[PDB]
């Protein structure tokens, strides 16, 4: 398995999957270093957020447990099809900077926190994360290039 991945049975339903303890994405399917990568992202801040406001809401007082809810039924939609990634971004992510579609650019390792940057570059191009933790809140990580 590719860097991160590690193989395990649900006790609930029997059925194998995968799952990734860098990016913390999980999945039924089989999976399958540059200077730099390139990310989009979707951010949910919460209310112990470095910064709690944003572009989309004057006051963040949502919690962090309801931001992480938030997070995963954004990827269930994802996963699902109901939406795609790029319009959550446009209409949810709490990152005013980043692209409307969650464009970031590409970076190096050494400039993002760690958490973002190990899940970025343990990401192949297309992949993407589950929910990932850092000071600016909870993030999904698309990587694109």
């Amino acid at each position: 398995l590719p860097p991160g991945w590690e193989k395990a049975m649900s006790r609930s339903s029997g059925r194998v999957y995968y799952f990734n303890h860098i990016t913390n994405a999980s999945q039924w399917e089989r999976p399958s270093e540059p200077a730099r990568v390139r990310c989009s992202h979707l951010l949910v801040k919460h209310s112990q957020s470095r910064r709690p406001s944003s572009w989309r809401q004057e006051k963040i007082t949502r919690t962090k447990e309801e931001a992480l809810e938030l997070i995963n039924g954004y990827i269930q939609k994802i996963k699902s099809g109901e939406e795609d990634f790029e319009s959550l971004a446009s209409q949810f992510s709490d990152c005013s900077s980043a692209k409307a579609r969650g464009d970031l650019g590409a970076f190096s390792r050494g400039q993002m926190q760690k958490p973002f940057e190990d899940a970025s570059f343990a990401l192949r191009t297309g992949e993407m994360s589950g929910p990932v933790f850092t000071d600016s809140g909870i993030h999904i990580i698309l990587r694109t290039e």
